[PDB]
């Protein structure tokens, strides 16, 4: 038999088919380094304080779950839903030290999460949900419409964890689907901080992939990485992941 390496995936529901592609590049990575795969799903919004004040039993049958987790994931699923939930999940992964990784909006709240608590721009936000937000951090940046179909995104340093499980290549191309961006005019705000942006669109202008230092893997991303894994080639963000739950990703 197997050993278990449990993984907690923080969005809007049990396996629902919407997260096929997800699901799928789980299990490649899970197989890859020779374990059974226990997803947990939670609702979101099940993590919030207004579940515990109207629903508690709930509340803590999702925090035991989240506690527990060897691993957690945001993955992109889009929606002002939930997203309180997504930010408590995020701050959980942060402080503890659990392998955490961000797709997309996961990416985006990640981003918000770290201003918030260890900037201390106690209002910073997304105009996607207050669009008169008075600190605006991730910002409405369409390509004069919405990135869209396979696209490059370039390394901009050689220390990156996830330079080196792609194979220390300068760039790589993923699927994208989003049109809110990290906000350039807050981008000095966070030199000499531990949260990095380690990836970029072509342009310069999208901050595309974000890392922290002094946790074991805390890693964001813009696109939607599953769209490329597959069994003999897992999904490298997702295979790190599953590699640091693990206790093994030096060793790799």
């Amino acid at each position: 038999s197997m050993k278990i390496c449990s993984i907690a995936l923080v969005g809007k529901y049990k396996l629902r088919d919407c997260y096929a592609s997800v699901f799928k590049a789980l299990e490649h990575s899970a197989l890859a380094i020779n374990h059974k795969l226990n997803l947990m799903y939670i609702d979101s919004i099940d993590l919030e304080k207004i579940t515990e004040t109207e629903d508690p039993v709930k509340f803590h049958e999702a925090w035991q779950k989240l506690c527990k987790a060897d691993g957690i994931l945001v993955p992109g699923g889009f929606g002002i839903r939930g997203t309180l939930g997504k930010l408590q999940a995020i701050s959980w992964a942060r402080t503890k030290k659990i392998p955490f990784l961000g797709v997309c909006l996961g990416m985006q709240l990640a981003v918000i999460e770290f201003a918030r608590n260890c900037l201390n721009l106690k209002d910073a936000d997304s105009t996607e949900f207050r669009p008169n937000a008075p600190v605006p951090l991730v910002i409405d940046m369409p390509e004069h419409t919405m990135r869209l179909g396979i696209r490059r995104t370039v390394f901009k340093t050689e220390n990156s964890i996830l330079r080196k499980l792609y194979g220390d290549v300068p760039f790589i191309e993923e699927r994208h689907r989003h049109r809110f961006e990290v906000n350039p005019n807050l981008i000095k705000q966070f030199e000499q901080n531990d949260l990095s942006f380690v990836g970029q669109d072509v342009d310069g202008d999208r901050m595309e992939i974000i890392e922290l230092a002094n946790h074991p893997y805390f890693v964001g991303v813009q696109f939607h990485p599953e769209f490329s894994s597959r069994p003999m080639k897992p999904s490298p963000p997702y295979l790190g992941l599953l590699l640091a739950a693990t206790g093994n990703l030096n060793a790799y």
